[PDB]
């Protein structure tokens, strides 16, 4: 591919557009070679370089087709030429969370409130097709903006996402530790909100004298070394400070 | 005959099912000497279940070895995704142990030697299998010598991973079932000795909460066992992998590399 342009599939791009790079991943804005008003980002990945990874795309693309959600990043169609896998998803003209933060600093808690709204939406489909994230962070969470109130979360990157599992040769090991990362989302989107609030992840941790008590309430609740002890999903998605303003 | 790429198989010849799947004997179509196991899924089963097949494909496309079945093509119809894979004539050792009932030392021996052999190859790509068990470990007759002994069903198995933002539980339980497979193994000789699994309950919940509170000690080992044999069991029937024998202790122990 020495030209400028690329065709994939009903989509094109121009080399031009390079957007960010992921894992032997390399992102481009396009559009639809007809509806060209309908912008899209492709992800061309290259195939050698992943088959020498532990990398399961396969698995990412089952999770990602089986979540239709409006904050976690759609899907439209995979490509497969001899050199490079493309996956066609959603453009997020916003770019992640930790762009936003290295620019806005630290946010307030009417803003922290608007954007987990939207990641609690998303953890609501996680959970209910028992799919666990388990690499939830700044990084994978993309904006895409209308033009605070016109910012838009989708989550992205399953690279690490696992399906829950609801055998007398079965290694007692792996019998008990079924379901014992089930709740590595709820402390990560924990991080995530404290460093929103701090400005930094938190390493009970300090939470500042400002701090509204729902808030504090969520996060001390959230950030449980012990999943045991750890707030549950239910107590998480119903969460005073979520439904106040 | 169905025509699968190069291959092509009659539906007469259905050997048996696995996981929303099917599979036939077959053969290619230029070289028909050559026999396949065609391995039909249906793709709106596979999408509702949480069956990773990349993976499989991914795992069995990594491991060339001769005690590990062979994948030799995927195809993808509208319908089914099919796996041509080497043909083992044998059936699972499930079906050889509900005929044959126990072995004798000297068989296990010869079955475990390749095992092993399988093991080594995953042990050395830091490929984990999880589920090992007779239904998933193959036979293949040439003509107890003549048995050649093939794994298969990477469904359950997953690569070693050799970060504020990731749960403390995951960070630590890196590498925690390194050594599941010892264990499996373990299992399967003992059952392939007594005639029975070492551990059984009523259900899964029922072992759940057996193997959580503790209850497993080492299980009845016949006074008749060889000491290799009784060693080997014991070392590998180990509740806690911290204490269970280590792979080279394994791949390496007497019993194996004795006649
Ligand atoms: C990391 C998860 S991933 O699955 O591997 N990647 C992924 C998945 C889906 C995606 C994007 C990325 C994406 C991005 N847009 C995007 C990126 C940057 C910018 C900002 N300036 C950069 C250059 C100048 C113009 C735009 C705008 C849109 C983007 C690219 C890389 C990293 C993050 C976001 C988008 O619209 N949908
Ligand atoms: C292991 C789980 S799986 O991956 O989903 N199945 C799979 C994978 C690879 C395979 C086979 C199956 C297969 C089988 N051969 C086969 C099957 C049955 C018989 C029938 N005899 C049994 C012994 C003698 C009497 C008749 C012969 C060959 C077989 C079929 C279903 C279950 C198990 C084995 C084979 O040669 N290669």
């Amino acid at each position: 591919g020495g030209g400028s342009m690329e065709v994939v599939g009903d989509f094109e791009y121009s080399k031009r557009d390079l957007v960010g790079h992921g894992a032997f991943a390399v992102v481009f804005r396009g559009r639809h070679r007809q509806k060209t008003d309908w912008e899209v980002a492709i992800k061309s990945i290259n195939k050698k370089n992943l088959s020498k990874s532990q990398i399961l795309l396969g698995k990412e693309i089952k999770i990602l087709k089986e979540l239709q959600h409006e904050n976690i990043v759609a899907l439209y169609d995979v490509q497969e030429l001899p050199n490079s896998v493309f996956l066609v998803m959603e453009y997020c003209n916003g770019g992640d969370l930790a762009d936003y933060l290295q620019a806005k600093g630290t946010l307030s808690e009417d803003t922290i409130r608007v954007f987990l709204h939207q990641i609690a939406a998303a953890m609501r489909i996680l959970h209910s097709k028992g799919i666990i994230h388990r690499d939830l962070k700044p990084q994978n969470i993309l904006l895409s903006y209308a033009n605070v109130s016109g910012i838009r979360i989708k989550i992205a990157d399953f690279g690490f996402a696992r399906y829950l599992h609801s055998p007398m040769y079965m290694a007692p090991e792996v019998i008990m530790s079924q379901h014992y990362d089930a709740k590595a989302d709820l402390w990560s989107i924990g991080t995530v909100i404290y460093q929103c609030l701090v400005g930094k992840p938190p390493f009970m941790p300090s939470i500042p004298r400002e701090t509204s008590p729902y808030l504090a309430n969520l996060l001390l609740g959230l950030l449980q070394r012990n999943q045991k002890d750890r707030m549950d999903f239910e107590a998480f998605f119903s969460h005073p400070f979520l439904e106040q303003g």
